[PDB]
């Protein structure tokens, strides 16, 4: 409306992006696992939350999201970078991803800064709202991610603290067909008591695959969707190495290449059916990445974002919301990240850690091999 975003250029996706932002995506995925059998996360809309709100961060601060994001990228490049990634990520019949951002800021205690609105505008198209921050700012934001993610989540917030003075919210849209769907034919459920002696119901369906992935401590497939810009990568860990030992020598380049080293061989698989919600607080997750400042209240610095006279802003959560339906004809996935600046008090947060083996999958761009979603099913 009154900040006009102004053409911006391109900074072409290279060795050094894919692999920096495998080596986030990576990292970000195995301190986010914890005792939930059913996990998932998107590092791609993580990225983009805390890219726009490292924008707004300065000194340490900044230079601590600047390295938990981008390694050695400083924020100008990784701007550039996003932008670009943004723009070229195929949407198409068949196989649709949709990117949105947005910026929600206070009309009251709360001055943004024109220049941190502007590069927002800029890189990240993103929707700018001035607000009250009441009741109906809660229903105008869930509004925006019902909208962004296709109805896959309807709700990210369900009140707004007096101290809050902005959100800044990243969406993701994933809707894509089988390259080769399954035949119901192919799909047999098996009935198991789980852990707690529950009964569970699982359907797997059955498929001749040609990319196999072999590592020293994994099993694997990669399922195309059609049109061929995304895959779906499956990855079954050994039973011969320990759960936390097999989380531990996963790394960003060899995610990238194992996928690459995939031998074009047949290979019958079997991909469980799933349909779940997920919700992770990741403020623990983003601190043990080295990002510690912006979550203390004493010590962040968000003053890049503008002017408040309600105390020092830091964020009180990175709050990360998913969906995703694993079925006969493809896949539905979705993804919210928002992150919230707030004036006063101090959160509080408790994490508990993965003990059982998971089936592991993401749902990778196939032309970076970057897993827009990465997550868990089952104990095996």
């Amino acid at each position: 409306d009154r900040i006009k975003a102004n053409p911006v250029s391109e900074k072409n996706i290279d060795e050094k992006f894919i692999y920096n932002t495998a080596d986030f995506s990576i990292e970000l995925f195995k301190n986010s696992i914890d005792d939930k059998e059913n996990s998932l996360i998107s590092p791609l809309s993580a990225m983009l939350a805390l890219a726009m709100t490292a924008n707004g961060a300065d000194n340490e601060t900044l230079a601590q999201m600047e390295k938990a994001l981008g390694k050695d990228i400083s924020i100008e490049d990784l701007n550039k970078y996003l932008y670009t990634y943004m723009k070229k990520l195929p949407n198409e019949e068949k196989s649709k991803l949709t990117i949105a951002n947005s910026i929600w800021f206070k009309e009251n205690d709360f001055m943004p800064s024109k220049d941190f609105l502007q590069i927002i505008a800029d890189y990240y198209k993103a929707d700018i709202f001035k607000a009250a921050f009441d009741s109906s700012t809660v229903s105008d934001i869930n509004n925006w991610v019902k909208s962004k993610t296709n109805g896959m989540i309807d709700k990210i917030l369900n009140k707004i603290d007096p101290e809050d003075v902005m959100y800044l919210i990243n969406a993701v849209a994933f809707d894509a067909e089988w390259e080769t769907v399954y035949e119901k034919a192919s799909v047999h459920e098996d009935i198991f008591t789980d852990v707690y002696g529950n009964r569970q119901k699982v359907e797997f369906m059955n498929s001749e695959e040609n990319l196999y992935i072999e590592e020293e401590n994994a099993i694997g497939f990669v399922k195309p969707y059609a049109k061929n810009h995304y895959s779906f990568v499956a990855i079954l860990p050994d039973e011969n190495i320990s759960v936390n030992e097999y989380i531990k020598t996963l790394t960003g380049q060899k995610f990238i290449d194992l996928i690459k080293n995939a031998k074009i061989t047949l290979v019958r698989a079997s991909l469980p059916k799933f349909k779940y919600e997920y919700t992770i607080k990741m403020n623990e997750t983003l601190e043990s990445l080295g990002m510690t400042d912006a979550f203390l209240p004493d010590k962040a610095d968000f003053s890049k974002l503008g002017k408040s006279d309600i105390g020092n802003l830091y964020i009180s959560e990175v709050l990360h919301k998913t969906f995703i339906s694993v079925d006969e004809l493809g896949t539905k996935a979705g993804a919210v990240t928002s992150v919230d600046i707030t004036a006063a008090g101090i959160p509080v947060n408790f994490k508990t850690v993965k003990l059982n083996r998971p089936f592991i999958f993401a749902i990778i761009d196939n032309s970076t091999n970057l897993p827009i979603f990465i997550g868990t099913v089952l104990s095996l």
